[PDB]
């Protein structure tokens, strides 16, 4: 590896591992579009598995990414569009809130107030329905964000309804399989859970436990060589061979809503590069958002990025694609996002 690269990175990242106390990390760097990875501490404390390449971490949020170019790809397929009705895709949401609400607001959180989360007594799908029909918005679609697993994860339910696929199946072989993403999952199989990192909550070993459309917005589980592999193809969509695929990335990164200086894609979020460290960086924050009419295509010159988290998994990604530039965090605690946000800024701005 470049010194350059070596050092920042280690000089970055092995201070932020004994501030935050994180059992175990994988980072990958892309840099000229070539990846290279590091790896720190423990996957399992316990058993004393180290982190690997092969370890793999659960994304959290940022699965959402993966769930937006899904939807981007079944758009691009002519299957569904984003200024459909919600309705079209579930018939038996009758209730009129819904009149007026779009795929394209479940997918970008601006539906008028869908909560962060499905509750727990939701079980069955008549249960789900029912949780659906009997929310009652707070806003007018379109008028405010409120980022939402309970909008984007509907979103990724009906997105893949026209296929007749299951959304794991969709997911499969319609973005991982082509993307040669070999070991990522959303349910792990056995095969590979001797690989499967433990999370780690006040000192807990803890794993995921779905609840409905957690997998729609949160289930990926991937490995540092995967998900630097999914910077890289997000970087360059144009050389992804799979035609439906490059248009569903690009939809993902174009610039649907604006508030403040951040830019609403589909799961992946955007600045203007260069962007100040300060502006990249709360339970529930309600915020207007002006809409971009028509939406902007993908801007080379942007900052990309997501963060994710689970009880027990804390992940970044951030890539800049005018540089060809690009950095994952994966990490076995769920430590604060600034404290991720400025160790990525710290590395890519050194190499940049
Ligand atoms: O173990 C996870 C468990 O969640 C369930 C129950 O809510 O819900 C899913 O049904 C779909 C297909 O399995 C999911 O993609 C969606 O997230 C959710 O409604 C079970 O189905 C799933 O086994």
């Amino acid at each position: 590896a470049p010194q350059q690269i070596n050092d920042i990175v280690h000089r970055t990242i092995t201070p932020l591992i004994e501030q935050q106390k994180i059992p175990g990390m994988a980072v990958a760097v892309i840099y000229q579009g070539k990846p290279y990875y590091f790896t720190w501490g423990y996957a399992d404390i316990a058993k004393k598995q180290p982190v690997t390449q092969q370890t793999l971490f659960e994304l959290g949020s940022v699965s959402k990414t993966f769930t937006g170019v899904l939807g981007g790809d079944a758009i691009a397929r002519g299957e569904i569009k984003l200024s459909d009705p919600t309705t079209k895709y579930w018939p038996e949401l009758t209730a009129k809130q819904w009149n007026g609400i779009t795929l394209l607001h479940l997918a970008t959180y601006t539906a008028g107030g869908l909560p962060l989360q499905v509750p727990d007594e939701v079980k069955s799908s008549s249960d789900l329905l029912r949780f659906y029909q009997n929310w009652q918005p707070a806003w007018a679609p379109g008028t405010q964000r409120l980022y939402a697993n309970s909008s984007i994860g509907l979103f990724g339910a009906l997105a893949v309804k026209p296929s007749g696929l299951s959304f794991e199946q969709a997911m499969q072989t319609r973005v991982f399989q082509p993307l040669k993403l070999n070991h990522t999952w959303i349910n792990v199989p056995p095969a590979e859970e001797k690989n499967y990192a433990w999370g780690y909550r006040e000192g807990k070993a803890v794993h995921v436990s779905p609840g409905a459309l957690d997998a729609e917005a949160g289930g990926v589980k991937s490995t540092i060589e995967d998900m630097a592999r999914w910077v890289q193809s997000n970087l360059k969509p144009l050389d992804i061979n799979e035609k439906t695929l490059q248009q569903g990335i690009q939809l993902a990164q174009s610039r649907y809503w604006q508030t403040g200086d951040m830019y609403q894609g589909l799961g992946w979020e955007m600045l203007d590069w260069p962007v100040n460290p300060d502006s990249i960086i709360i339970a529930l924050a309600a915020r207007p958002v002006k809409a971009i009419t028509p939406p902007t295509p993908a801007v080379r010159a942007s900052w990309v990025h997501k963060t994710g988290a689970t009880g027990g998994f804390g992940s970044y990604v951030a890539f800049i694609p005018e540089k060809e530039l690009g950095i994952v965090m994966l990490a076995n605690k769920n430590y604060p996002n600034p404290a991720r946000v400025d160790a990525a800024w710290q590395i890519l701005n050194a190499l940049q």
